[PDB]
């Protein structure tokens, strides 16, 4: 019932520390390993414990990356420790992380299954915090490579969003190739489908655009049945990519031949009452040419998020909005002048 381990703190002084926890239960199992909920005996706080078999055959920088990160929109790593487990001669890594009760996937599904869509204030708040989280990691050159609603945790009372699951993440280095079959299919950037190994952090921006469109639509905008059919789904919205767009995606595939299909108007992709600013923003994320997509910090600055910078904005439940403007130098480093838009005069 009470488990006591000696664990290393996620950040700060390296000295190991005795940690006890109880009330453990499984909250999810899959390709990511097993994630448990538990309660810290010391403080009584709920935590998540992610348990991952250490398998040389599968690359994984999750611990390395998480020990470096400290941001209000990224799930915090509290401790880590090694243990035995199911495979009775191998070693498991255990990550003790913050517990966050909901996910964007479940909250969106709640409306979608009732033939509603997520109220617009929450689309603004969640998308904005996701772009903040992306601006933060991209400033270290770290690409998440698995942005999707299942990996976005939410506190429904405070509207705080926290990015999680860095099992696919990697520090991208110019000139060093990266694997092309990456990202969950529906959220996979087209340059990855075209087999690019020299891609950049903008593949996360495409995935974020897929999340935004999905929150506006009530279902994935690009529900491909296969790695290849994923491209067909994209084309049936954006139209057939031109030769130059393919050259921007992967120079080695420009001779690609596909039937000529014209784009579907953005204003007809979404239902009539969709806020035009959200459509506008979506059109600048879901672009074939990877360098044409907005950067996360540019996205934060988009007019779609102006309501969040209003001094009188409030959560529907009457509470104040969460922290939105406590930008750091590291966070603003891609475009420091942008602070004058991102940080409103009242903050
Ligand atoms: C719902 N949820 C969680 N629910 C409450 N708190 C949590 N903290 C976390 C810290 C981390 Cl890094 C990861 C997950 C959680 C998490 C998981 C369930 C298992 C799947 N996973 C996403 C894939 C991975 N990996 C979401």
């Amino acid at each position: 019932k009470v488990t006591t381990v000696v664990a290393t703190p996620g950040q700060g002084p390296d000295r190991p520390q005795e940690v006890s926890y109880t009330d453990t239960k499984v909250i999810g199992n899959g390709s990511f390993g097993v994630v448990y909920q538990a309660k810290l005996c010391d403080s009584g706080e709920l935590v998540a414990i992610k348990k991952v078999l250490q398998d040389k055959r599968f690359k994984n920088r999750e611990l390395q990356i998480m020990r470096k990160l400290d941001h209000c929109n990224i799930v915090r790593l509290r401790y880590f420790f090694y243990s035995s487990g199911e495979k009775k001669d191998e070693v498991y890594l255990n990550l003790v992380l913050d517990y966050v009760p909901e996910t964007v996937y479940r909250v969106a599904r709640h409306y979608s299954r009732a033939k509603q869509t997520l109220p617009v204030i929450y689309v603004k708040l969640y998308m904005y915090q996701l772009f903040r989280s992306l601006a933060y990691i991209h400033s270290f050159g770290i690409c998440h490579r698995d942005i999707k609603p299942q990996n976005l945790l939410l506190d429904p009372d405070t509207a705080v969003l926290k990015l999680c699951d860095f099992g696919s993440a990697k520090q991208l280095v110019r000139g060093e190739p990266n694997v092309s079959y990456i990202c969950s299919r529906y959220y996979r950037a087209p340059e990855l489908i075209f087999g690019a190994t020299d891609y950049t952090s903008s593949i996360d921006v495409w995935s974020a655009g897929c999340v935004l469109a999905e929150l506006l639509l009530g279902q994935p905008i690009f529900p491909g049945d296969s790695g290849v059919d994923q491209l067909v789904e994209i084309i049936k919205v954006l139209g057939t990519p031109t030769r130059e767009q393919i050259r921007e995606m992967n120079p080695n595939y420009t001779e690609f031949k596909f039937p000529q299909i014209k784009a579907h108007p953005w204003t007809k992709v979404f239902r009539p009452r969709t806020p035009p600013e959200a459509i506008a923003l979506c059109s600048r994320l879901l672009e074939y040419t990877p360098t044409a997509r907005l950067t996360p910090l540019e996205a934060c600055a988009h007019s779609f998020f102006d309501e969040l910078r209003d001094p009188n904005v409030k959560l529907p439940n009457g509470r104040d909005t969460p922290a939105l403007f406590n930008f750091t130098t590291q966070e603003l480093s891609s475009n420091p002048p942008l602070a004058t838009i991102l940080i409103p005069p009242h903050a």
